[PDB]
């Protein structure tokens, strides 16, 4: 009788960062009460000033890290303001039935409506919104997230050991294909309406004009890098809702990846860099062991560093001269 | 000594069913016979009426479903009719050797040939036609499908108890790369040889123009959509002969999941997208629990939903309110 | 204390050969010094002599593997001689800190470096050059490789029994991004300089124009055909620095496949197709059981036999007729 269970709202925190959790399980199981307020807004994604109309779960790209225990049930409250033009509805990868959710969830502009599932699997997740007749569009405009369903036992190495996190960071990877004229300028709309067989053609090119962390060009980066201490295990979930990706911890490795993202798999163990399919989450983690600046890429180096699939974590610690050293400086 | 083992003929069926067969091997060691005839054929693969030449084995895209258990001999005889203007031939992923059987496998129009291989290795695998020369074009015309090999003791899960199937289905997806004007309009050709020189410049650009299941858009819909009732144990074989997919069922999960497809491997467990590479199958279990609709894609979303990476499943039986309920329906 | 351990100096052999190496470490921990010299050169990549300005480790592409064991120190310096136009530097995926060697091995020309790095984790692993802004336009000019750190006790299989290769192959595979003017024609350029921003403008269109093993169309046939009997144990290793490739051995198969490289992991039994992500190395252990010619190519059959991605194996023996024959030859 799910009435009898304990009910336990969230408030979400804006990616990369995630609402605090618990790996271990306190508490049976529970309602995990969720609440996003759909955004549809302007969005510079890039350095040169390129401006796209976003479609967000709560006002970011991507949308927010959900993260419950197996066998809790989800319940989601999705507000749609009479500020927004669309249509939208959520998908969710974790759920069970209609459409993961999206065939109970349309709400027009003005409307809400409030969604539960159990969450019967344990891993990361992608959820993303799904129109009928305009999925790809949606996904591909920014509305797209994840969550995360732990073991209730917390996260396990292959052996069957612990594997505790200190730091969790969550990287939405999203992929924009920006309208271009036959100059290969990006062209600009005045209704979602007169963009939209653009965009269909854009997305059929099957190219992206932009691939980006947290969406935008440099996003994790500067002010905003990720941070750990030498030491420190911190697991990266990683989201890519329509587009293969391929992280790389430049520096580092994926000590242990679930390149799929499902926790009741051994994960993978010292990776360079795994495969996370379109349309998955994965997630990896690592205990730094050196100092400095690691760069966390997409390894199509071209969309890294053309496209903008690249972040930076700023590590503090002390540097390890075992594990490497400069022999001979550079010199004539 | 082969000529001492039984002998049993097989009557393949069209995609996406697959002829009837034991999971569990009621016999020893056989030989197991197929025929196919080689039809060249125009097929319209969406609904704008684009109609090309297609190249099947049987008359059908993706080719049928061969199934065998390990040890078996496959015994094929290759028919390419007179009616056919093409050389054509076959490969199988499953075998050793010479090609795959494609060196000894040419057959011109009015011509037959007969191969039999050993399979020793459990497993879905593609097989395709591969002309010395010729082979993408054909590959990317139709002429591909899978065998299936499954282990004597059939399907077993990742602590080794059974997997026992109550369904199963076969889906081929389709990449194929119909030459464009540069208005963007799809040609048409007179001859295969007056096609060749285009075919080869639209495979170059790597981006397909339809990619499709059971050979057109919207194949696996409507009165052809996949069925199941809540609680069947269904297997989808999955292959793609040339290009990389991510199968995922929406609404559902791949329970166990041998995505590079071969059952010497346990499978990964709970997985919501798989990658299957091109020029491999993949096989999915899943046991229904809920009744409705469900989408089955590529999910790349606009490989789905725009190139026709999409089919459906309806599904009979119990709603399930404890798994996904509408708490709040979509309400001003 | 570094300077006790024994030093070995290596001397490094040209692609797809490898360096004479033990599987199983015959010594302690060695400190194992390698020395390359980046070449600036012309390569001619395709048939139609089209000729690049390729940057190479070593004077290949790929450069050479290298290969020390578990817990070995790497020594390698690098050298950038005058003759050479351009910054260059190395990140080994092996190494742990400073972007992997990087951020420590910026070499002008007319300048050497000398790193060190310990290698803690076993498998096969990318290097490539990296320098701050110009990263993708490096490596996807073949300035990359790989480095095989071995198990101190050699490869074992799923159960954990050994598996001891006699012959050992590296196949690097390279996308190469030459600009085409709007013919379609590729552009030749009089210094790096005036290239850079249309190779930029290439690698943004994500579709090569090329895709070769061992720097160029037709490498690996003809006399530089790879090589092996019926019944040796070969290992194949197989880069790709920016790009995700599926190797393929066709008439064969990968008998033990580490998809992404890493030796702690079970290998992945009886592979038709595998797929490599960008970034990584992979590797395929097969035994040969029958002779003739195989084809190894990448499984996209667009990039194997329209791009270059494909090479040839000639396998001396005897023939097997349980696992193959032809029972009735190609006839009217
Ligand atoms: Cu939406
Ligand atoms: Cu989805
Ligand atoms: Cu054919
Ligand atoms: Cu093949
Ligand atoms: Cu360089
Ligand atoms: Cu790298």
């Amino acid at each position: 009788d799910i009435s009898t269970l304990p009910r336990v709202k969230v408030d979400l925190v804006k990616p990369p960062f995630v609402h605090a959790h618990d790996q271990v399980a306190k508490t049976g199981p529970r309602v995990v009460e969720f609440t996003m307020t759909i955004e549809e807004k302007k969005l510079v994604i890039d350095r040169e000033g390129t401006e796209i109309h976003a479609m967000t779960f709560n006002g970011s790209v991507p949308g927010p890290l959900m993260v419950v225990h197996e066998n809790d049930y989800v319940e989601l409250r999705l507000i749609n303001p009479d500020t927004n033009t669309l249509l939208h509805n959520i998908d969710f990868h974790a759920a069970t039935g209609a459409l993961g959710g999206g065939a109970l969830t349309q709400v027009n502009p003005g409307e809400e409506t409030t969604l539960r599932f159990k969450a019967t699997k344990p891993g990361v997740f992608v959820y993303h919104c799904a129109p009928e007749g305009m999925v790809p569009w949606h996904v591909t405009s920014g509305m797209n997230g994840a969550i995360m369903v732990l073991p209730r036992d917390g996260l396990k190495d292959e052996k069957g050991q612990p594997l505790t996190y200190d730091k969790i960071y969550y990287v939405g990877e999203q992929d924009f294909y920006v309208p271009k004229d036959e100059a290969g300028n990006y062209k600009k709309y005045e209704t979602p309406g007169e963009a939209y067989e653009d965009a269909v053609k854009a997305m059929r090119t099957l190219t992206p004009t932009h691939i980006v962390f947290n969406g935008a060009v440099g996003a994790l980066t500067g002010d905003h890098a990720l941070t750990a201490a030498v030491g420190e295990r911190v697991l990266v979930v990683h989201s890519q809702a329509n587009r293969d990706t391929r992280p790389h911890l430049i520096g580092g490795h994926g000590d242990y990846v679930w390149a799929t993202g499902k926790f009741r798999n051994p994960p993978d163990l010292d990776q360079e860099t795994w495969l996370i399919p379109g349309g998955t989450a994965g997630a990896a983690f690592y205990t730094f062991r050196q100092p400095g600046v690691y760069a966390y890429v997409n390894h199509n180096l071209i969309e890294a560093f053309e496209l903008g699939a690249a972040g930076h974590f700023k590590v503090t610690g002390e540097w390890n001269d075992d594990l490497m050293t400069s022999v001979v400086k550079p010199a004539s």
